[PDB]
């Protein structure tokens, strides 16, 4: 046997942060979840029992944080692509991390109209993530996210004209209701190191705001013939807004919202246009994907 | 043997209701999970295989979808209790409904600045309950609650002044970070049934949010002695602003947040006043709870 | 305002405990997690930013482990009373100890035939738990239970003779599928003491033990009417074996599996006799409870 | 804007199948999450709102269901084939189907030493799942694997000799428990199609019984000098045992238990020979991967 691949790391590394400007008494907080994991010369450790390659687990761990005590931990791309290029750096033997955060909401408490100075509120479980690989001699590839922003619009969703074979029961609508909890992915080009990252340092914030902005707009005003043409529209204006951005990816579940005939219990009715209680399906659900990027057909368009 | 208690129902009822306004186009969406499970005559069931008097539980599910066509959804207070009323008005044989309402947000959705017709966000994982015991010839008793809301404070938390024996590593604390998910309860006067219930319908949704007010301005403006402290002079608050409220019960985790000593590497200096990076701690936690009412003593106070 | 109830303590708190026996070499391991809550004159924590009267949550967490050091784990009845006893005892102010304790299977595996000295496996996410209530002056209260123990049978479960009117589209059936996640619990006679639980310690594993039997053996061979009249066999059984058990409470999910017609396509049989392939519902799910004691009806019985 | 990737199908479909020898009385049950998602010709339900290339993701669920019913259910490598040749074989302008299966534990009962006809218990929430991905004019490719599989052991586990440096204070150990959720897979030589996955359907059952057994005895015996060199020894000796297998995939977190020095109270000695009682750390976890193969190398071994 031989060892393909391998890397190892530590996973699940909770991490808080506090800015307290002195002047004002204004402070600020950030809470994530990091995983990193390392490749390198380290095939030793597991065909030969040699941990002298093994920078330890508890190791790595300490550095998440010691990283985050020297270093702005915001934008998570800038602090990811810092955490990643050091085990490159620092280790010869060490040719990749992989840098993952989950960024958790901490958003400020209005009190009596007034932004509190030290008060946090959780105003969603939706995060913000970042995927950050450093590769020695191929710099750094960032894949930023948001995921778990769940929303529902009550009408101007549509599905019809879908084929119709033995296999079909399904109803065409013109009127339901749609709800999805959205994974959307933005893939930065690639950056030849950390001083190309922290050049586009403003950059990674307004990405996010504006991947939010269109995803939400986009939901609510799309009389939506689909979930992926309503997708599709998402993707490419936030392509058309951010250049340095080559492909983005949503991930859609179709939360189901099922009519219910209530007809045999005294003539109650309660579908089509009088539809107004419906049951929640936790499952099945469909779950739909794509990938968009910029166009290079110049024919057969 | 003999039954001593019994009562059965069906949990985990998922319910959506939309109501649309055909003038104006705003539609405005409700869900919850409802549990309804019964009381009466029914120990025969148990002992006898005597399946007639049992209600099944899928006709309790049907009717709660019927129940939620025919009827406001909202306050959940109002639809709990008419739910409850109809199962022992219903049977003779059912003596008491306990109906529990989860009632999950989806928060309009604000576009360019302008509330949106038809679509919305999960803003939060933050409840609104309500647990209604409707008993025949005893009325209806609702406790209704807020949960899952979650803070965190930066600073103005104290813990100092506790006890100290041999069983005691704890350091006292001056400045520290305070974080957890609140649980609050408030429990109604008896109810004679479903007029009174009406009778008091605005208070239901003015006393939750007084109750959500009373909690959030707390935490974040208490320079706090204690979670114990804390919590209870949210209480006596919303006892003070709602006089059909007899109890106000908080259970809170202290979900702690621990420094990090970096001293051992370079100097690192991340303690005390210099403590900007901490590990949040999963488990264990501390759980604080307490039920607090209108005083009654005239001496020794 | 003031104080009508007040517990506070530290919850999930996860043990560890291994035995090595030198001499055979045969390890043994337990895992448990722990809560325990008090009650006392504690009600100027709250009031009054009195910390003296709190013995910290941090101090309860420390407890717990050198309480674990010094005695057995198991049985849990046993830990549980020693650990409540203690706070009690050791606190002049402080008059109840709430002990809940869940434990965590760690099976011996069995490798080439043979029990191995100390690796284990989690065979089933089943727990064991009590719950431990010691009141100064007023003795010892467990209430034991297992949980999470999941079960189905694909024949020999029946569901007929309900209750019909116009609430109800549910079908009469002689042959069904029955699936669960048993909630079990079997309340103790009042213990005066630590001497007391003690002097019954064999009966705790052995009651245990026997409950998950009959609860086995009865789902399995009992041609089922219905959940209640099942569940009531159960607990009639436990209470003939235990003298010192009091009550036995069930607490049963009826986790539906639905029928799919598949009529609609090629004339395919997929229902009644023919029903081969089916549809678990994760929710809604009936949910059915009783507690059942000793008869004292000496007329019409 | 153009679609670079795109697929979309119906996930979380539960599917139960039972099966009844008429003669014996003896029932088997099947119980499986499955997931089915489609890729080809669709890029124009993206772009242009052209649902007629859409095969519902409600028809693929109802294929699910009626591919159980004309099928075998197991082994799931030939399950998960049949259902994904269906969609490619019958929708021209569908050209891959990615098919995923959980299958979930229901083992049959012994009820006083004998195995129950029809009774069933869910003895662990361990996992055995497929990943078949049928592509038209390239076959089929599937990974097998269990995942969920949770072991201890609680000596005869080492970690010593790891780099040292600045960032390191954890200490070398020579004895520790060692905890994991193993999460195994290997993956097929790719088939040509359905008729080759069927010519090999014993071998499925019969390498996960391997991978399983491995894994065990495995993890029981080897004094490990880590995670990492555990885990290469069980994947040599699964390729050993199978030829049809590629590569072993293993992913192991190192679910880490905490000494716990007590000498603070009392001079208690619990640590090192005296270690009796730990703390299970929920998070951070250690996470350890490799992919094995075999080996091509001629020189330089
Ligand atoms: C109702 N429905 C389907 O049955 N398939 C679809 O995804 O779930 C699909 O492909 N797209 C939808 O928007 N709606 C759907
Ligand atoms: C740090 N700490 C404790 O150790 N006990 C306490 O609850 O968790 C307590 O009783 N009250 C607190 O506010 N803080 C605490
Ligand atoms: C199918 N079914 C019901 O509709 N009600 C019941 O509980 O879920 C009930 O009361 N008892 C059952 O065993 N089966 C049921
Ligand atoms: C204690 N420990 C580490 O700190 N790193 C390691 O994974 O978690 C590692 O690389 N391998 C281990 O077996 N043990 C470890």
């Amino acid at each position: 046997s031989a060892v393909k691949a391998a890397r190892y790391g530590k996973d699940n590394v909770r991490v808080y942060k506090v800015h307290k400007d002195e002047k004002t008494g204004v402070q600020t907080v950030y809470e994530m979840t990091v995983c990193v994991l390392l490749e390198g010369e380290i095939e030793t450790s597991y065909t030969k029992a040699d941990n002298s390659v093994i920078v330890a687990t508890d190791s790595i761990k300490n550095t998440i944080y010691i990283t985050a005590k020297q270093n702005p931990v915001t934008p998570p791309e800038l602090f990811g692509s810092i955490l990643g290029t050091h085990f490159i750096e620092k280790y010869n033997h060490i040719h990749a991390a992989h840098v993952n955060i989950v960024c958790h909401r901490w958003t400020r408490m209005d009190i009596d109209g007034k932004p509190h100075p030290h008060s946090f509120i959780r105003d969603s479980e939706e995060k913000r993530n970042v995927q950050v690989d450093v590769v020695e001699g191929k710099g750094i590839d960032i894949k930023s996210s948001l995921s778990g922003l769940t929303v529902l619009k009550s009408t101007n969703s549509q599905f019809w004209g879908f084929l119709r074979d033995e296999y079909t029961t399904l109803k065409e609508t013109w009127d339901r209701i749609l709800s999805t909890d959205v994974d959307a992915t933005w893939q930065w080009k690639n950056f030849s190191g950390l001083q190309e990252v922290r050049s586009h340092v403003p950059k990674f914030d307004a990405t996010w705001a504006t991947a939010r902005e269109v995803t939400l707009k986009t939901f609510a005003e799309d009389n939506s013939a689909s979930v992926q043409a309503t997708m599709y529209k998402m993707a490419e204006q936030i392509l058309a807004r951010q250049q340095l951005i080559e492909t983005v990816e949503y991930s859609l579940p179709n939360k189901h919202y099922f009519e219910i005939d209530l007809s045999w219990h005294k003539g109650l009715q309660n579908t089509g246009k009088n539809a107004e209680v419906f049951a929640p399906q936790s499952d099945p659900n469909g779950l739909i994907k794509c990938t968009v990027g910029r166009s290079s057909l110049k024919s057969k368009l």
